[PDB]
């Protein structure tokens, strides 16, 4: 089937039949890890279900060897996801000193690999003094450059996350970097009872098809992954799967919305 090449899901699958399911529409999957689920080992999802996994190195706890080998021998993989949400507390909690020192190691990945390096991944943050994602990328910027006589770190696109209204005003924000976009988590959470609550599926339908629309019409979003396959409780309709390689309703939607 042909198929919007952005369009992503953020998940761990481990079914086949969710393959299956999901392929009809979608392009790759990641699992915020460095390799896909186990059960899907002696599959090729690559040529049977026209679907690849992005691998992610989700904080500086990274087994250089094992990436790079995994890496170099799926010459396929052009991109990797790297630090996932580094100002949250409860995600990969790096300070721009802690992320700068890992940088290299992922900058000797890309030189030795050719993948591209996407991250990272930035949302609204709690660790202290960085919860806007702009003061934490800024101090990244200027901590690396410190290491490294002036030079900018390798960021080929910039990751971002978001479950609210306004992520078209985000990315115009974060535009000030000039790089391209993974959208690599979104969906719309609003839970404040202010009439933007998405208390309903027919609202996450709504705020699903217009934030897909203006993914697809941006130039500089060159992917985005929806959160998620499955959740429980999933008090903002969510999920996209339910029985092993059943669509929900919001699944089958998601798949079928038209793309550039
Ligand atoms: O790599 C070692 C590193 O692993 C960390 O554990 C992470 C998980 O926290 C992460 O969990 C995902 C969440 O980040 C995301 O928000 O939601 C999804 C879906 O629920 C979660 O799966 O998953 C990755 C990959 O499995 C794990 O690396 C530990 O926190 C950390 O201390 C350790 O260094």
């Amino acid at each position: 089937a042909t198929k919007s090449v952005k369009r992503g899901v953020a998940y761990d699958v481990a079914s086949p039949a969710d393959l299956s399911a999901l392929s009809t529409g979608m392009s790759w999957w990641y699992n915020w890890s460095p390799k896909p689920h186990d059960r899907l080992a002696a599959y090729d999802y690559a040529g049977q279900y026209n679907v690849d996994f992005v691998p992610m190195v989700w904080n500086a706890n990274l087994d250089d060897g094992q990436l790079k080998l995994y890496l170099l021998a799926h010459p396929g993989i052009r991109y990797l996801l790297v630090i996932n949400e580094p100002n949250l507390v409860d995600q990969a909690n790096m300070t721009p000193q802690a992320a700068a020192q890992l940088w290299p190691r992922l900058e000797q990945i890309s030189a030795q690999t050719g993948v591209k390096l996407v991250g990272p991944a930035m949302n609204w943050g709690t660790m202290t003094g960085y919860g806007d994602p702009v003061a934490w990328l800024d101090a990244f910027y200027a901590a690396y450059a410190s290491a490294h006589q002036g030079r900018d770190p390798q960021i080929d696109y910039l990751a971002f996350h978001w479950y609210d209204y306004g992520l078209s005003s985000m990315l115009d924000r974060l535009s000030r970097y000039g790089k391209p976009f993974w959208v690599t988590e979104f969906a719309n959470w609003h839970t404040l009872d202010d009439g933007l609550q998405i208390d309903s599926l027919e609202k996450q339908k709504q705020q699903m098809a217009e934030m897909v629309t203006m993914l697809e019409r941006r130039s500089d979003v060159f992917r985005y992954a929806w959160f998620t396959g499955r959740m429980t409780p999933d008090p903002h309709f969510s999920s996209l799967l339910d029985a092993e390689g059943r669509l929900t309703e919001l699944g089958q939607y998601y798949l079928s919305l038209p793309y550039s």
